């Protein structure tokens, strides 16, 4: 490598950083920006190919990797565990920084990199993660990890998209294993003719059009269909399909059809809800929570006399998703995609094992789905 | 602000990133870089103004806050606290970024600025902190903060730096305020003809020697003169000279004279000690840790029966610093900085309210001290 003129590309990143650090007040854009949760990024493939087809020339995008070490952090021997893995990131073809961290759990591991990574205006928009699949296997303990995570992503008024395959996301190994590993190159090569629809479920959503927008108009996927489907009111039909028109004109998707829905949390038809209650059979009043758990002992023995975080009060929220899902298969059963808007509960009222638990009702037999909310600040301030 | 061509420094500045992310493995260089403990910037600015000296046109400089805020962290209106922050640096002519973290204490605060800050190379080196003035005068709880950040900053092989001028560093408000207002705005402007000497005491200092060459070479301290103390052998002194001048040669620092002392860690004439003792008076036995203190109880009720943290393993460690205050009073009276060794004790073994003990005999009555340390990683690659 003859190259001498390394101190003038050191200035010249400098100063580039500190002509956008300095740009007018009302000069804002959106520049969607995104801190990935991959872990070592030779592993989980699928979650840097797909987000690279968005935030390609347009943003950047932050490869992080918590590494969980509650006894004997390394730290010395850890740079070079930092430039392997960002050589890794430029031998292939890649537009990625790389920042690992070490703690004791995946949580606080992320929130260091959540309200301190990057510099200048270059910061995290946005985090995108992979799905938990195998959160009821075993040691729902380390679920209280994942989703107050989520809810503390949704604190720093951030956007979240949750990214899930049919099968797993990660790479550490024969033909059971072989529907892992070419199922997981699936987004880098080879895209043929098809579709990728969304379903725009909410007003504050904001990023989940943007989302579909650049990554069909990529090498890729431009042979692929942004069929918008959407609920919304009963009576008028043709003039609610105009009024998301013009907000979609606004967006210039160019999609193929605006489809409006009527049958959204009205009937689950009896079938999954036999499916999600022993879906939550061991956390029926066991609901993950230690100090709430050793607090009903003062009001009573029998745990399960209240269902007000249960079921009581989250009657059609429940019973929404479960509408979703058949909703899901009907129509996007042979979809490249699905950019889904992403149900979001308050923390506290819900458990964290009933929220988790519904979002893989949402999503049990799909697609690669996209679950993705907006921090409803400002969008379609990007490209004027 | 007529720009229309602010989308195309997000793009310069984000490949010039991607260039710098991508170097040769062994052409990498010093560079000095370091985020700084201001707190608001609109207070504490000697420590703005000093570090400006050097890390300009170098380096980077980082500009921390960490929001001490244990109850309601306010995060959705705190980006309107980071833009005008940023402005205020702007409007100034300083090269600072500016990262803002919201933490229960200033401790896990900055744990979060030391091991995700920044993108690619562009990551804090050193750490650079002021001193702790008022850590006698009460709730001596908190030193227990301050500490074990310096020993983290060792833990992650960065430099530590500390600043300390003989009035304190910040401004947040009469005739004996005036003291503090002049004399905090006295590194910007107005430098007259003087010296800045260093004391070389340490074999793996490395960076001690790089921040008075680079903070000499600009445009207000061109008039002032470095002059090398070093302590050494005893025996030959021609020599030792020569051995500190081949190596001051290779820094290009250009000295007035190195001068060998032979009188360190000897005799501290039975003045300070006095004095010493009386300031860990409340803390002898009373180091603040409270396991230890709780733990003292299975094995004394009387718990002044053991000396071996206080005094009775670190006799000379502590005559040491006694022994350099009055070297640095009758050879640095009027001198415009000191670059002084920092000295670092292990973990553990001894207390943090010792390890604090000493950082202040040394720097009793001075000039603005600077207490630096380097990680001995690697030091003098910079300017090949």
């Amino acid at each position: 490598w003859g190259s001498s003129t390394q101190a003038l590309t050191y200035h010249q990143a400098l100063t580039h950083s500190l002509q956008l650090c300095g740009v007018a007040d009302h000069i804002k854009t959106f520049r969607p920006q995104c801190l990935v949760m991959t872990g070592a990024p030779n592993s989980r493939p699928a979650i840097l190919h797909l987000v690279h087809a968005f935030t390609k020339n347009v943003g950047l995008m932050l490869c992080g990797h918590v590494r969980i070490s509650s006894r004997r952090p390394n730290f010395k021997e850890l740079n070079s565990d930092m430039l392997r893995y960002q050589r890794w990131l430029l031998n292939n073809n890649s537009k990625a920084f790389y920042t690992c961290v070490v703690a004791e759990d995946l949580r606080q591991g992320t929130q260091y990199m959540l309200q301190a990574a990057g510099l200048g205006r270059l910061r995290p928009n946005t985090l995108v993660i992979g799905f938990k699949n195998d959160w009821r296997i075993g040691d729902i303990k380390e679920v209280e990890t994942y989703i107050n995570l989520i809810h503390d992503a949704f604190d720093f008024q951030y956007g979240v998209v949750i990214l899930r395959l049919r099968e797993g996301l990660d790479i550490s190994h024969l033909n059971v294993a072989d529907q892992r590993l070419l199922d997981s190159q699936q987004f880098q090569q080879k895209q043929g003719k098809g579709t990728v629809d969304v379903w725009w479920l909410f007003d504050d959503g904001g990023l989940t059009l943007l989302i579909p927008y650049l990554i069909a108009n990529k090498k890729k996927w431009k042979d692929c269909k942004i069929r918008v489907f959407i609920g919304g009111k009963i009576n008028r039909i043709d003039h609610d399909r105009r009024a998301m028109a013009t907000l979609l004109s606004k967006f210039r998707i160019d999609f193929s059809d605006i489809t409006v829905l009527g049958d959204i949390n009205t009937k689950p038809k009896s079938e999954g809800l036999t499916e999600f209650a022993e879906m939550i059979e061991p956390y029926k009043l066991r609901e993950d929570d230690m100090e709430q758990e050793a607090a009903e002992k003062l009001k009573s023995e029998e745990p399960w006399r209240i269902t007000a975080n249960e079921l009581e009060l989250y009657k059609a929220k429940g019973n929404r998703q479960i509408r979703l899902n058949e909703l899901l298969k009907e129509h996007s059963s042979t979809a490249n995609l699905i950019v889904m808007s992403m149900p979001l509960a308050r923390k506290g009222a819900v458990s964290s094992a009933l929220y988790m638990a519904w979002l893989d009702t949402l999503s049990k037999d799909l697609p690669p789905i996209l679950l993705v909310r907006g921090n409803h600040q400002s969008v379609l301030t990007f490209y004027s």
